[PDB]
């Protein structure tokens, strides 16, 4: 098992396209939910300057896997292939 994490919001098909990306594939998840534009502003400004990310986030979803910043739903797909390798 590979660790995962995605941050998300309600109301995100995005996310819910990312979501299901990984449940098709039996992959399971850690989703933290940030619904509040207040509290997902303090979450961007927090990783873009945590050092864990790899350009400045400002929208979700937000995948992490194995602690390695992917990006959003598009570099999930671009990544399909060799995600599935793990
Ligand atoms: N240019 C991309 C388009 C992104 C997109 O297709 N939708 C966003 C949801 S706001 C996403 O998570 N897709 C992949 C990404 O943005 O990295 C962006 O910055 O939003
Ligand atoms: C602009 As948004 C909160 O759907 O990533």
């Amino acid at each position: 098992a590979m660790k995962v994490k995605i941050y998300t919001r309600n109301g995100c098909p995005y996310c819910v396209w990312a979501k299901q990306w990984f449940e098709e594939n039996n992959i399971a998840f850690d989703e933290t939910i940030i619904d509040d534009y207040a509290q997902r502003s303090k979450f961007y400004d927090e990783m873009n300057q945590s050092g864990k990310v790899i350009f400045p986030i400002s929208t979700v979803p937000q995948i992490f896997i194995d602690d390695e910043h992917i990006g959003g739903f598009t570099e999930l797909k671009a990544n399909a292939d060799k995600i599935l390798n793990k």
